[PDB]
């Protein structure tokens, strides 16, 4: 859309971003980073809940049983990108390690 000024683009879009007063949809991304959230940060605080890492496999394994289709290749990203999800996570991980 529109062929303009890519870079300037990017620049509003960097800081209007940090600034975070824009968005507004609540699409499902979010409720993965409150529940992804909890269970990374609960992991870092050791209190009972098990530890990193193995949290995220049982986010992914809760969300998909709540889901009841298991991952299946089909239409639309909505199973797919669950696993585009604990994916992203573990590489995040692949570097937390060394964090």
């Amino acid at each position: 859309m529109d062929l303009i000024g890519f870079g300037y683009a990017a620049l509003v879009t960097f800081g209007s971003i940090f600034g975070y007063k824009r968005r507004g949809g609540v699409p499902s991304l979010i409720a993965g980073l409150f529940v992804g959230c909890l269970a990374g940060y609960g992991a870092y605080r050791v209190s009972n809940d098990k530890r990193d890492v193995k949290v995220s496999l049982f986010t992914a394994f809760f969300l998909a049983t709540i889901m009841g289709v298991r991952f299946k290749r089909s239409k639309k990203i909505m199973p797919a990108g669950l696993v585009a999800g604990l994916s992203l996570m573990m590489i995040l991980r692949l570097v937390l390690l060394l964090l």
